[PDB]
């Protein structure tokens, strides 16, 4: 690459690794998304709010991807596995599955900085930094108040506590 | 006619049973909606729900009559039977009865389809199509979807989640 | 499911299949996208070209599943495989791979149309007719345009036609 | 300095070095600039791209000058050598002379950056990564995209392929 400078195979390996992970956080969210949808379950506001986490995901990756080509890496696509469940039980459960998820994309953000850094590449840590780091920081914190006003809501009268968090909260 | 072409009778005379059926079904939610009007009742925004849907009821069987005259048939009228109740008990009793209702009119618009089909009458498949098909399923699901809310609302206290159900959704 | 009617069970499995192949086709798009983003490639308007095609199947398999939700189906994922290259060689190569790409997405909407007139499900015709039979033929004429203009350009001189055709049509 | 802190010498003299080499890329740009606005190369599109990085970089010296006040630096000023050559061939050669001139700029940060990462100098580390790095590798991109399309281009027909690009990208 005539552009390629301070850019190691490590940190393009990585890239692509982490775009992976976001298309695959996407694709988790479209089926929360959807699973919220069906008339059975009926959570409109739950739809949409892992509908536009989907959105967000796949934004993330197509900014990983822009960067991995302005540092003249190459990226390459694998195939991207299916969503852990096919059923996400009540809006408590998802918000958990949720952070599970975002915490795993967050430690995998930091160990992609933690190799930037010990790659001295310092482009790296500022993009995942100004891009990346405080997002998930923020997202993490808004879904653990979400998980607390759930439980808070769900001791007695479980149906009535998931109807009003999605009606007054989401 | 002068203008009839491709037009059966079979088709005509479906053509208007269901005109019937929809003024019917137009007469029962006027019925549910002045139900949830009483004073000993009370729930205005079910009462607005059903409201709406006697109207759309009534364009439906309109179009139906405008689309026979436009095909060449005959519009006839038979008497309209009352609706089946004269009091339709809890929120969760009426929409249980709104899906059921509307659940017939669309085997309705499939029956008739499927003659048209048999008939060879693209333009009777296609207004069908256009204008009632899609209706009702968009319909029916939302009607899915109140229910199983109401479901989950009237767990315990069932009077504090039809009051809740009719503020928030409705 | 309380509102699922006519909708047969083939039918379902063919639309979490059709969901599964606009996906891929998205996936796919997104490739060919950033391959043309890179450096040593750098046609944007080929990029720019592309990413709106994985955007536009994107929406094609959210209808799918609002529609599959609709009818009371349960939308079921599976692992989405990667695109069938990781370079895409010229302007004249990629079009070709999007042609037959979109004409296996066509064939496959005409087979589950085929299925739905078979099992008398109209509501299914009407819906891909509406929203994915037209818009594919038309996408495919447009390829098919662009496919001639490349070829006509890139007889001698095939570096300046690729060219020209970017900055003039894209 | 009553106000410098946590700023060392070398910090210091290494900013001075990097305002000399922003202050040396400028003038070499304003040469390039009018090179291709002579009545024998005229290329304005050429010309205009190469006015505004001279712009830019004389901007990055004015901000790393302001910056090294801040912090309570002296300024330090040395001669400006003329740039390396009085004519730049073609397009192709100086879009690689300014290619190679970009990568010596970001190299002299990337270096800069790691010591201010050896010095704990978080002030210097974090204004670099703000106003320097990223925009050095958005333009190396830009200038590798540049450099793909008049290679593509000037295959047979040099002299048809230059004024295309200059026509048509720039
Ligand atoms: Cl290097
Ligand atoms: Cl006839
Ligand atoms: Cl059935
Ligand atoms: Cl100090
Ligand atoms: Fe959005
Ligand atoms: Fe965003
Ligand atoms: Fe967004
Ligand atoms: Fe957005
Ligand atoms: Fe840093
Ligand atoms: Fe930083
Ligand atoms: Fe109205
Ligand atoms: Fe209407
Ligand atoms: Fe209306
Ligand atoms: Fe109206
Ligand atoms: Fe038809
Ligand atoms: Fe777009
Ligand atoms: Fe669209
Ligand atoms: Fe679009
Ligand atoms: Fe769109
Ligand atoms: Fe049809
Ligand atoms: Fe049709
Ligand atoms: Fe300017
Ligand atoms: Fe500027
Ligand atoms: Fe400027
Ligand atoms: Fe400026
Ligand atoms: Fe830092
Ligand atoms: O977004
Ligand atoms: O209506
Ligand atoms: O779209
Ligand atoms: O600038």
């Amino acid at each position: 690459s005539q552009i390629r400078q301070n850019y190691s195979t490590e940190v393009e390996a990585a890239v692509n690794r982490l775009v992976n992970l976001y298309l695959r956080a996407s694709y988790t969210y479209l089926s929360l998304g959807f699973y919220f949808d069906r008339d059975d379950v009926a959570l409109e506001g739950v739809c949409h709010f892992f509908r536009e986490l989907a959105e967000e995901k796949r934004e993330g990756a197509e900014r990983l991807l822009k960067m991995q080509n302005q540092r003249g890496g190459r990226a390459l696509f694998q195939d991207l596995q299916k969503p852990s469940q096919d059923e996400w039980g009540t809006t408590l459960d998802a918000m958990k599955a949720a952070i599970v998820l975002e915490k795993s994309l967050n430690q995998a953000l930091l160990d992609l900085h933690a190799l930037g850094s010990a790659q001295a590449d310092p482009h790296l840590c500022d993009f995942l930094e100004s891009h990346f780091l405080d997002e998930e920081v923020k997202l993490i914190k808004k879904m653990g108040d979400h998980l607390t006003n759930i439980q808070r809501l769900v001791g007695s009268q479980a149906g009535l506590g998931e109807y009003l968090f999605e009606r007054l909260t989401l």
